[PDB]
């Protein structure tokens, strides 16, 4: 029987599971043969057959029938890149060689599959077939706008339930909570958990004109809303910041984030944007009664149960896998666009710019983003102009109109309107 | 003065609802509005008496709207009083909206609620008052761009996995069949998109049969072929979702049947009472007479109304997000006998005339499309037999032998199974 | 080689069960022993094949355990198979537990499966197996403490809970009464657990009635008189918990009336099926007709077979823990036809003797005390006309005035209650 | 009619909402007048009865009647304290007397209790125990009331921790809020199944070391190495902090001067416990493959909604509330004891060598300590004497015997075996 192989690279997001049972269900009942590696690409980069061998798992009926209900992945998942030598490469051809592996499914972003475009092309295209299924929770395929990516729904429900508690504490204790939401490439994530969550203020790189943010800039952007709040008798909130904020930071600015030293260099990882924003927030504001608190989520997001929208999401992926595989198709992308999956090559993809898959952003210019900007609290073009408004906001924060006008009012220019 | 815009919900609660009034409210709060809410719908603009819509009208202030976008239910209730029946209740909600000086009209409910809306309207000056209703059903039935769903769906479809979650380890830990009946009669939809998301073994839904009219057996029998292949393969359990819209397609002869071989109860005007249906309990009896000798237990559970006013999902909170703002800006932009829905991420108003059915005067209704691939997909994650599985001579004699039947006689019972249901 | 454990899981699931394999199994892997699951409890050992039982249990192993204490449900299933109405079916567990040479047996069960367990011990040397078996119930009915809770009653409590307030939104929303019936007829623990914690208005237990049988009518007006106090106070709708427990206290003429008139249903050996029974229907039905003219409508709602399998809450995630390890330091220190509970904080073996009720042969029943405060707190909240109401001319005419009816009527009809429910 | 004032002091627990409605309910039953004053002490401290006026509210049926369901405090909170000052304490007494309050309920933990009765010694005064930390002195094995709802949202979030660092392969350090005790800490760890849990009740000395913390981390890892896993995550108690000598917060604080406020007192508040620890172990254990990354638990829990046990609790704490005000009691605490609700009087509970509410720590020497120790990853007195068990994880570490012993063996006299 065909023996189908399957491995997960990347970091996990809910629903792989719900992909891993997709694809060995149906396979099953064609009679396929079904094994999964563990740790992506770990265990097959030594090329030691051995070793792979006390690696991969038989992936039965058994092992998948309700792994749809689990975060996570049951064959776990890795960063391993045989991409990196051509000699990896070849240890892995040799693993898959030996297994007879003809049919190969790898779950993961781009590196992932690369990597195991790398290992088709340079092997005979009537042995092995090599599909890959392209997982984000970032949301930031190149798919038809406002449709998402699998494992998106779930990390933003649990997300918009964290920052639901967080805004009840923050009333009934007035605070200000910086929730910092983890995932650098695009604000998909913060602004989804933000505008279900009502959350006061949410700050995206995507917003901002310029090509590099100023550190003094988010400050500014986030005590105008503490002020602002604060002149309609609110001395608390909640404001979500996308931690990609950091990467689109100037060098300079990234010298004030780390406490005005020399920035780590091997990286932004060990950067605390909701923490550095916080002790500057409170030197400012803190003689007006405002108490600032950061709060990261993240990891807890990864492996949550999947919701629904991302079981359908996920089985129906996992069935596309093995039709693509039946209809002869390789070096493909199993991807859903307007209901329909189907596959499209790796190349159709690529921005040429970058090598990689074309990521996409959240449109600041569409009516979405409009709108989830009207329920925030913040000082519009219009609202610098309300005279009555900047006293009161003005008085808030004990300082004149001509100061508050003086240190705010460019705002209107950093970030889009 | 200010411009007041008056709220009302009718129909059933749907998950979503205080996210609609909320982002209507506080926009229009913006704006400088005046915002107040009917209480239960119409059923108090019907009397005409002003003092009796007064009593149970409130003012919709920032304090209380600032935070229900996280609630189910509705602060404002609902109701199914429906207006359109009669030129005189049309005449009372137009003397007490003149009294209330409603200039702006949003009505959040199903498809009675927007047709009293509108009914409401033709007689009135289109420069006084502005009409816009928001069309809510968790039966997910209406006629917008396929995939894209309505408001609350997709809460009550996640809450419903998670029972049946609970119900499908409960059904291996101590092997049992749950039939599941998933509330609602209009649609598919929701039956099926609990089902796919739980891995139940079975989903029936009235679109998959072809002739106009199902029969009882025909339903006893598409569960018990599934029962019995899931024991040819040694499991003596599962769960079985059916839509409860089963037992509106069902002839004259079967619905005698469902009631207990008794006359169908009717109402006092002779509308047949298919809420006193029971459908799961019915077909769970009969397949326990024929069943229960092999080892088989049957349980019957509904999920419905526990549903309808969960918290909604991080996606209803969006979604009714952009439809409150829509309908506000509805109303600026001067549209009015509108319906604020959402197609490939735009919240845009449109013209209730454009969404009725020619033949029926009323909004066509959305099934589920079983040619669709998405269809297609979730039957092959189910346990049933196809037309292929019928001709395999190794399965039939397998499943025969586990319902203690000859391989002929099982396919002179089941076999016909393949002329009612789309394959 | 090492000293094998064997486990097994009989009577219903409760949440926790895993947390009780998992707890005894990690502690006894850290000794040394091999450990063993029997899947569907006793089902298999009953054969007396040592191939069916091989092809039927599993090796439980660090791996198999270590994750399984998040989970709801039982990993090695469970069965009501009782070898204890036949020798030879004990001689054949008997027979396998030799050949397998289980030294430790650990069962996880009822009082059908805690006492197969020993009589399969009594046949026995003592020296070749030591039996244990942990007691199992999600009724909260273990002769513990007062207060102090069996393992997976809080998870059912908990989500109990959850589903009440769901209705208690949609009950407002929508003005309607809900008669949640609370699935299990052993006690009123449950039902009144998930009442409190919901601020339901109104629970009924059969541990409140004064009389040895319930009549049908009582039920029928203990609930029509809180509908009509809230009625009084403006307030059309509510939730009515009832514990299905109700249903067998009630006389033989309760139950001609509770089966729509007609004589109850009896199994093959005579014994009535009260699992037929539709108490919340049934009671709907009847205060239809009694108060629809009032403008009240009312649905009945089951909660059970979903509370089973939930995943664990905290609370029982500690609880099946330590009871895990207690089995193996009471194997460790000797004992044996014992079993593991914990009280006062101490999980310790207590002989099967402490725990029986001499009238019955099975572990004693201990029900909801109605003399005690937290009694008194819980319906101190709830809705009801008290022995002090009755006698508040004031209060009778509001609610009589709700029901119209006079206050002479009223009070001829309802105030006899006072004599049938502890005040 | 009488006046039932009502307030919330500390940090919000769930079930806050639980004791005014039932309180509420049952005292607009008898007929009651009931009020509540807005965040805690923080008005009536400034002794201005105009101010406290403006921040209280008429909490009637209709209002009170559906929060039992609802996390947080409808009437906020505060840790105003007019314990600090006589001058204080008889402003509060003027605004309560200036409002005509008969009965006086205060609801919040051992701070706010002993608020409470400094007040009362020159109106009768109930105050409700009120802690996540469950530091309150109750009953043995009487928890307070929230704590059983954030313990159970905290498994809820460690699983998903524990299945994101099984699938990615990772070590996540749980920071668990509370400096009081290791109630939480312990609570979440054993229901989660969490590898490891570090409690200040269990370190023998008065002071913990920096290293000590380390190393007790470091062994649990290479044993868990040493048998094939490498990963896991530990559950670390914040009142670790409170523990640390002066030249342990020194390391701790970066090599840093710890901060202080103005009277001289550390700021612990500042402190990253699990972050500090996680850049030292990754120092140590990278090059074996091992990743580790901080997780802060506890914001998130405070406002959660109640579970069934805590609001059934606080039902029964509420009425026993309005109980003890009828029958008389006052300068008492409502506490449940085998399924009685009781006032018990405020001396009884004192500390005589403190004068404020005596704090219950965590029993390291009960049976539940033992049992949930037995089911950690850790290296007992009996393990450091198996030879071959010390020579798998030393080469764990790649290191010898000898340097394991020289390095790890002391820590059985750091902490309780
Ligand atoms: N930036 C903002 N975002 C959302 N709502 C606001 C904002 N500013 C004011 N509001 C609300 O808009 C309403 C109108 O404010 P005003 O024009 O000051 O009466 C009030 O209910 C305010 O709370
Ligand atoms: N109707 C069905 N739906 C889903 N899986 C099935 C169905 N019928 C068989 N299988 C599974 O498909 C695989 C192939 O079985 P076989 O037909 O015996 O080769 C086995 O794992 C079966 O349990
Ligand atoms: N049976 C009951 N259970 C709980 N609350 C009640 C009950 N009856 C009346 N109440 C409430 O108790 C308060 C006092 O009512 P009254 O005695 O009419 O002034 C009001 O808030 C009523 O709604
Ligand atoms: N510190 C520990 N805590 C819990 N389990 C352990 C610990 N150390 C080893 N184990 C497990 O206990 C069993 C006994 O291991 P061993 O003594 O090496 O045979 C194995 O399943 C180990 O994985
Ligand atoms: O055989 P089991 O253990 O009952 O598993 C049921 C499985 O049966 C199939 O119908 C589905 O494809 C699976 O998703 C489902 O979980
Ligand atoms: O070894 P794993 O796969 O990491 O499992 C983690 C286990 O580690 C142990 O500490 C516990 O006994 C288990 O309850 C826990 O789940
Ligand atoms: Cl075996
Ligand atoms: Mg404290």
């Amino acid at each position: 029987a065909p023996v189908l192989g399957i491995l997960c690279g990347g970091g996990p997001a809910p629903g792989l599971n719900g992909v891993i049972a997709g694809a060995t269900l149906y396979a099953l009942r064609l009679g396929w043969k079904v094994i999964g590696f563990m740790e992506g690409f770990k265990y097959l980069c030594t090329g030691d057959v051995d070793v792979v061998k006390a690696h991969t798992i038989d992936l039965t009926y058994d092992i998948v029938s309700r792994i749809h209900f689990q975060g996570g992945t049951i064959i776990q998942t890795s960063r391993a890149n045989p991409r990196k030598s051509p000699e990896l490469q070849e240890n892995v051809r040799k693993c898959l060689r030996a297994l007879k592996v003809r049919y190969f499914l790898t779950i993961g972003g781009d590196d992932t599959a690369s990597s195991a475009v790398s290992v088709a092309s340079g092997m005979n295209g009537n042995e092995i077939s090599v599909i890959s299924c392209p997982k984000t929770i970032d949301n930031d395929l190149p798919l038809p706008a406002d449709q998402s990516t699998f494992g998106f729904h779930t990390a933003r429900s649990l997300g918009m339930e964290i920052i639901r508690n967080l805004m009840v504490d923050s009333k009934s204790a007035p605070r200000w909570f910086l929730v910092e939401a983890m995932g650098r490439s695009a604000g998909h994530l913060a602004l989804g958990m933000a505008e279900a969550s009502g959350a006061h203020l949410c700050l995206i790189p995507e917003e901002f004109k310029q090509d590099e943010i100023e550190f003094e800039d988010v400050v500014e952007l986030v005590e105008a809303t503490i002020l602002k709040r604060l002149a309609y008798g609110k001395n608390y909130g909640v404001c979500v910041l996308a931690e990609g904020l950091v990467s689109k930071m100037s060098k300079k600015a990234l010298y004030k984030l780390f406490g005005n030293r020399e920035p780590p260099t091997d990286l932004l990882d060990d950067a605390e944007l909701a923490r550095s924003l916080s002790e500057e927030l409170l030197k400012r504001l803190g003689n007006l009664g405002i108490r600032i608190t950061p709060k990261k989520i993240g990891y807890e997001l990864r492996c949550a149960d999947p919701v629904a929208f991302d079981a359908v999401y996920t089985r129906e992926l996992g069935y596309g896998a093995i039709d693509a595989f039946l209809n002869g198709h390789s070096a493909a992308l199993i991807v859903r666009e307007n209901g329909q999956v189907k596959p499209v090559q790796f190349k159709d993809l690529l921005d040429p710019a970058t090598g990689r898959v074309r990521t996409r952003l959240v449109d600041v210019t569409s009516q979405s983003f409009k709108v989830a900007r009207v329920y925030m609290w913040r000082m519009s073009k219009k609202d610098y102009e309300n005279k009555d408004l900047v006293a009161r906001v003005a008085a808030a924060g004990k300082m004149t109109p001509e100061a508050f006008t003086e240190k705010f009012a460019h705002l209107t220019d950093v970030v889009v309107e």
